[PDB]
Order: structure tokens, then C-alpha cells, then sequence
């Protein structure tokens, strides 16, 4: 429109209908100039990397991008509490995104002092990768998302991508992408940008915990009409004896379904005053290999974090680890991080730090005793049932399913909704503004630009579909609740210095339903 | 044009932590660090490579020695009703 | 009825809240996940208008003698009551109630 007219209003609210909840969040953003308007080839050689497992090749772009792939970007703690305490499931339906109130500033430094002024004629470029023609980086748990607290002003993360690499070198199959080779809208201070997105059909997330275990689905009062081998020797003559499988021996009863797959993780205890044989963080970790590179199995298949009563143990890399407010980047203590756990899925999923089971490994005879072997990793078998990893308030929402010939249960392993066509990447960049050029023609590209940055507001609205609970359970359910006991600060609030903090990870599985 | 283990942004850290240290130098001292571009191998990932059924490795280079005849003995195979059949070509895997 | 005087309402005039939108200063050229703490120093000014319609209850007294009325005092003074001083300072010299007219009990 014009310089003196706002291009949008501040929309931040949650609307709770019967089977739907609509979340709207608005944030103020700041966008600097990245790479001084240049594309730069990057690799482990440029960053000084040495290990083969961490070698990479890619490019850093002068473009930023908007990321809102975390639940706290849309749900307040109270809204999250309502959702998890009142619904058996939820899933995103549609998306509305807006950019408005664009403000481009120029920075001039004379001597140790910088002056900031408006540049009303400068432009900011925004486009969406609706055709998914660029590498998708929103499927990784990267920082730079919209802040959970609406009053926080955030910096737009720089967009970068990786391609095929051989050490620090590239190959002929490696791809280079120029983001200026895409049509993009150019916005001055009076312009705004908006688009709508429809989520593809995804299953409802399981925001419930099973009230029954897979091995306890039988009637505890009635025998089965099936027999099991109860005795082999009479007291070395072979005397086979069979007995009815009933309530007194539930472990041997016939069952129609079995627990889901497993990929065993090393067990680590958080208890203080403990000794360790050696440094086993990398050496003792479960991993998978691709083209000679070892990658940590993290978080891996959805498995129960620990057995009943063993909350002190957690899988080495089988759980999401969040950092508390103010936590450092490198080598922080256990009390500075928040270790999530998936104990709710112990009713259907195997324990992460235990073998799946035992399998016969020979043919027993009068000369050879029957032998069994531990199954540390078990693939998918017919009749298996399992629960996917729970999602969290500060955890990811969705991920892009890789474009491959085949996949199985493409639920993101870090939690969330897997989609072939997720919300498109939204890329933003400040248009370069050259400084005064020389009065004589020079064919070289200009490298002198006016120092600029941009700021504005961003709004994203997502409609969520709800799956209401119809339980006939008589006794009250477990519910997420704040603790009344006095404390120096209110949980999920600001401190005396105005710092917002999330004191604990919040799952979604508090209500119960039968298996 | 991309590998499954290199789908992240090479410029931005993850908001997830990994166990970086177990011993302080045999007291147990757990240390955690942010998974970022400097250590891509330990970053959390949503998808993992497909299945495998390992095959014996044979080299076409001339002037090479072999321990014994391993064409049949060293081959991967599956059994059906007491008959062994060569796993050929088996699951799709990188050569 | 409010004990300090006035009209008690379940739904009084709503609170009107106003704030200057923060305008960040120049951010660093390398991404940092922390919330921005460098802002351009700003303030805002403008005009505000409020219009209120009041309903009146007229007096229908049959009282014969004149009523008590609020009135200014004619006697000379250095300043006019409810006016500005020589330095332009406006002052309210006394509290003024509302109960001067009379009616039967």
C-alpha cells in the first residue's frame, strides 16, 4: 500500500471449536545480510573437519528461511494442556501464512558509531518452494524457529543445503541450486506476502497411553482351548507332557499379536556417584552405515525408554534431549538438559535397552542341550503392533518423507507427521543495494553494497482436527497439571529479567484407552 | 543428489542434545553437547537406510589370491523345505 | 457500588492497551538463536479522544426557599480558581461534590 499504512495486524490467539482448534501466532523477525549477498561452497575442509563420518559438501546461500516446525510455535502451554488432557488424537489440517509490516533499514558507520535509518525504496524477496525443488532442511530439528513466547524477537536462520560428497570433494552427480533462479515476490515497506497450504491426509497422533499390555489381553478367568509343552524329561528318556494354558501361566498362552521391532541401545544411568568402564559414548553407541559413513542411530525406532521402576536409565541415543533455558552448547551436565522418555509405549513396544527376545539356535537331542540366542535387533514381522514416538510441546511437528521407491511406516523417527508434500519452505532475502559504482565501466560484479537489514512481523495460522475421547473408564484419568506448591517463579513464565523458560518437556499421552 | 545422512542444514545447530562424554578422564560424569554442523554423525534423523542382507565381497582386480573356493561356501543363501537357494540378486543394496 | 464512589459494573469500559512495536537494531551477519536484545530507541505520540453520553435526572422539587448551589467567590484573589497560574500550571483548588440540591426522604 503505502509507507504510512500498516500492511497487517497482530493476530495471536487460539480458537477451540468442537472437533477443531485453530492456532494463530504472530512474531517479530529480523533479517540481516547473509554471506554478503554471495553463494559460497562449504565443506568439512572449509570448517576444518577431519573425520570421515562428519565429512560433507554443500553451499551456503544469502537467503534466510522461516521455520515454524515446533509445537510451541503455535500452542501456548495452557492450550497444549487442554489438547493433551481432553483429546485422544490430533493432526494438522490447513495452513495460513502472512508476512507484513516490512521495514528495511540501512546502517552507516562513520567512526566507531553506527547510524540506522529507513530505506523506503529497498525491497525484500520472498518465495515458497511449493514444487519442492530445493533441498528440504525443515525435516531436521534445527534452531531458528518462531519463539515459544510471542514477545520474543527472533533472527531468521540462514538457508544452507548439502549435496553428494566424497570426503571434502564433490562428484559429478552433486547439484548446485541458485535460489535467484526461482520467481519471487519483491516487497517494499508497503507490500505484504501471504499464501495458504493444505496438509495432506495423515493419521491422528496417538495422544493416549494404553491401559492394557500386549501380553495381558486374555480373560484372566477362563482357560484357553490350546495346549503347550510343559515337560520334556520325566525326572534321559524323553517324556513329552502337555498342559492347558490358563490364568495361572499367562506367559505361555497363545497370542495373535507380538510387540513391534527393536534396535537395541546401550543403557546409561543418570544416578550420581556411578563408575564407567571407559568412554563409551561413541564406541558403545548403536549406529547405521551408509556409503562407508557411520551415523548414530538417533533417536532410532520407537522403543520403551526403560522398564517399570527404572526411570534412572535412558537409552544412549534413543530419546530426544532438550536443553534448559540458558544451557551451553558443549559439554553440559545432566541437570542442564531435559531427557525425554517413552515409558508410555512399554505396553506394545520393546524396551530400548533390552533384547527383543530369545530364538532357538540349534536342534536339541540326547547329546546336545537346547540352545537359545538373544535377539538384539528384530525387523518387522507379521502380527507386530507398535506405537510411534510421542510428540512434545518443544518438539518437531512434521517432516518430509524422502522421495524414494519404497518406505515403511514413514512416521518421522524424531516424532510428528510424515508427509510427501509437507508445508513448503519459505525463503526470504534482502535485495542487495549497490553502493556508488565507479564512473568508468568495469565488467566485474559489484562487491560494494549498502549495509542493510530488514524487520517485520510474521503470522502463521494452522487448523487442527481433534479426536475426542469416548472412554467408559470409571476411575479418573492421569492429567497434566501444574504444582500448587510455592516457588520463586511460575512455570512457563518469565523470570525477573524477562527471560522465558520451558521447565520440562510435555508429552501428549495422559489419557488412556484399551489395546 | 543427496545422501540420507546429509539432509540437514549445514549452517544451523539442532535443538537436540547428544551424550558426548561418559568419563571425566572410573567415576561417571555425563556430558551433553549440541548436535551441529561440526558433528553431523550424531545429529537426530527422522529416516534410516533400508534393509540389508550382507553379501561376500569379491574383487575383479587381477593378480589376487584367495584363501579357498568360496563361490558356493561363502555365498549368502536362503533355505526352503531343506533346499538351499542362492540369495541372488537379493535385496537392493549398494554394490 | 464502589466504596471509593462511582458506578459498579460487571462489564465496565474495557481496558485499552497500547505498546510500541519493537524495532530491532542491526542483527549479526551470523545466525544466533537467542532473542534479540538490541533495539532502536523509540517513543510514540498522538491524540486520544473519548466521548461519553450521560443521562440526566432533572429535579422536580416543590421547595419554596432557594437551594444551596456551588458558586465561585467574587472576592479578589491573585489567581482565578480552576485556572492556570503565571507559570501555566493548572490547579484544582478544592474537591467538588455533587450533592447541593435537596429532596425529601
Amino acid at each position: 500500500d503505502g509507507v504510512g499504512s500498516s500492511s497487517g495486524n497482530w493476530h495471536c490467539d487460539s480458537q477451540w471449536l468442537g472437533d477443531r482448534v485453530i492456532t494463530t501466532s504472530t512474531r517479530t523477525w529480523a533479517l540481516p545480510t547473509y554471506n554478503n549477498h554471495l553463494y559460497k561452497q562449504i565443506s568439512n575442509s572449509t570448517s576444518g573437519g577431519s573425520s570421515n563420518d562428519n565429512a560433507y559438501f554443500g553451499y551456503s546461500t544469502p537467503w534466510g528461511y522461516f521455520d515454524f516446525n515446533r509445537f510451541h510455535c503455535h500452542f501456548s502451554p495452557r492450550d497444549w494442556q487442554r489438547l493433551i488432557n481432553n483429546n485422544w488424537g490430533f493432526r494438522p489440517k490447513r495452513l495460513n501464512f502472512k508476512l507484513f509490516n516490512i521495514q528495511v533499514k540501512e546502517v552507516t558507520d562513520n567512526n566507531g558509531v553506527k547510524t540506522i535509518a529507513n530505506n523506503l525504496t529497498s525491497t525484500v524477496q520472498v518465495f515458497t518452494d511449493s514444487d519442492y525443488q530445493l533441498p528440504y532442511v525443515l525435516g531436521s530439528a534445527h534452531e531458528g524457529c518462531l519463539p515459544p513466547f510471542p514477545a520474543d524477537v527472533f533472527m531468521i536462520p540462514q538457508y544452507g543445503y548439502l549435496t553428494l560428497n566424497d570426503g571434502s570433494q564433490a562428484v559429478g552427480r552433486s547439484s548446485f541450486y541458485c535460489l535467484e533462479y526461482f520467481p519471487s515476490q519483491m516487497l517494499r515497506t508497503g507490500n505484504n506476502f501471504q499464501f495458504s497450504y493444505e496438509f495432506e491426509n495423515v493419521p491422528f497422533h496417538s495422544s493416549y497411553a494404553h491401559s492394557q499390555s500386549l501380553d495381558r489381553l486374555m480373560n484372566p478367568l477362563i482357560d484357553q482351548y490350546l495346549y503347550y509343552l510343559s515337560k520334556t524329561i520325566n525326572g534321559n528318556q524323553q517324556t513329552l507332557k502337555f498342559s492347558v494354558a490358563g490364568p495361572s501361566n499367562m506367559a505361555v498362552q497363545g497370542r495373535n499379536y507380538i510387540p513391534g521391532p527393536s534396535y537395541r541401545q546401550q543403557r546409561v544411568s543418570t544416578t550420581v556417584t556411578q563408575a564407567a568402564a571407559s568412554e563409551f559414548a561413541w564406541p558403545g553407541a548403536s549406529s547405521w552405515a551408509l556409503n562407508g559413513r557411520n551415523s548414530l542411530m538417533n533417536p532410532g525406532p520407537a522403543m520403551a525408554s526403560h522398564k517399570e521402576g527404572e526411570d534412572r536409565f535412558f537409552p544412549l541415543s534413543g530419546s530426544l534431549i532438550f536443553g534448559k533455558q540458558g544451557t551451553g552448547r558443549d559439554n553440559v551436565d545432566a541437570d542442564k538438559v531435559m531427557i525425554t522418555n517413552e515409558e508410555e509405549i512399554k505396553t506394545t513396544n520393546p524396551v530400548a535397552t533390552e533384547s527383543y527376545g530369545q530364538v532357538a539356535t540349534n536342534h536339541q537331542s540326547a547329546q546336545a542341550q537346547a540352545q537359545t540366542g538373544w535377539v538384539q535387533n528384530q525387523g518387522i514381522l507379521p502380527g507386530m503392533v507398535w506405537q510411534d514416538r510421542d510428540v512434545y510441546l518443544q518438539g518437531p511437528i512434521w517432516a518430509k518423507i524422502p522421495h524414494t521407491d519404497g518406505n515403511f511406516h514413514p512416521s518421522p523417527l524424531m516424532g510428528g507427521f510424515g508427509m510427501k508434500h509437507p508445508p513448503p519452505q519459505i525463503l526470504i532475502k534482502n535485495t542487495p543495494v549497490p553502493a556508488d559504482p565507479p564512473t568508468a565501466f568495469n565488467k566485474d560484479k559489484l562487491n560494494s553494497f549498502i549495509t542493510q537489514y530488514s524487520t517485520g512481523q510474521v503470522s502463521v495460522e494452522i487448523e487442527w482436527e481433534l479426536q475426542k475421547e469416548n472412554s467408559k473408564r470409571w476411575n479418573p484419568e492421569i492429567q497434566y497439571t501444574s504444582n500448587y506448591y510455592k516457588s520463586n517463579n511460575v512455570e512457563f513464565a518469565v523470570n525477573t529479567e524477562g527471560v522465558y523458560s520451558e521447565p520440562r518437556p510435555i508429552g501428549t499421552r495422559y489419557l488412556t484407552r484399551n489395546l
